[PDB]
């Protein structure tokens, strides 16, 4: 994947005080954003939501991701530039307090 496409990705994360790449087809990423917008009522303001097989992009943009932190598989997730990873490891952070601590800036 390009250097460019790398880069766009990035400007992305940076833009958006959630990230979430996904798939519409996916129970982990309805889990996922299940999670974030019904259960912890994140406004949807924060987030930008991806949903890759509706993009042309969408390939390129996977690919990416799999460059910049090796994950393979949607959901991929990133709060504030930070890479949260996937589905569980969103609710283990819930699990730990660090869910609350990385949204509270956010929803203040």
């Amino acid at each position: 994947v390009s250097q460019e496409t790398i880069k766009h990705v990035k400007d992305l994360i940076a833009e958006n005080e959630i990230f979430v790449a996904s798939k519409t087809y996916c129970p982990y990423c309805h889990a996922a954003l299940n999670t974030l917008f019904e259960k912890l009522k994140v406004p949807r303001s924060k987030v930008l939501v991806l949903q890759l097989n509706d993009m042309k992009e969408g390939a390129d943009i996977q690919a990416a991701l799999y460059e910049i932190n090796g994950q393979r598989t949607v959901p991929n997730i990133y709060i504030n530039g930070k890479h949260i990873g996937g589905n569980d490891d969103l609710q283990e952070l819930r699990e730990t307090g660090e869910l609350e601590e990385l949204l509270e800036p956010i929803l203040a």
